[PDB]
């Protein structure tokens, strides 16, 4: 697993969209900020997003990034993308967190 490396980290609250109730809900069950990484698995050139809550280290997101993922910068601090299972949203702690993480994601998408 040393062949999988973090290429970015940022501070964001991770939500998922509850399709049935038409509302954003905190990923993992409780609202708060996480440390969110983009990991590059160099053996098979894959990427995933993994986030853990700062206070308790709960894993709140573990989401593939496949080739062609559409990454939407909805606002300067809220970005989102789809998975068959749910839409994910990142409410970043700052604009720099958001831009840096995006530029990282755009890089990932270009090397996939």
């Amino acid at each position: 697993s040393m062949s999988e490396q973090s290429i970015c980290q940022a501070r964001a609250a991770v939500m998922v969209y509850d399709d049935a109730n038409k509302k954003w809900v905190p990923a993992g069950g409780s609202t708060g900020f996480s440390r969110v990484h983009i990991y590059h698995h160099t053996g098979n050139n894959t990427f995933r997003v993994v986030g853990r809550k700062i206070q308790d280290h709960q894993v709140v997101i573990n989401c593939a990034i496949p080739k062609g993922l559409k990454y939407n910068q909805a606002t300067q601090t809220f970005h989102q993308w789809r998975d068959a299972r749910q839409v994910y949203g990142l409410n970043f702690g700052s604009k720099e967190d958001a831009n840096v993480f995006a530029s990282a994601m755009m890089h990932a998408l270009e090397v996939l």
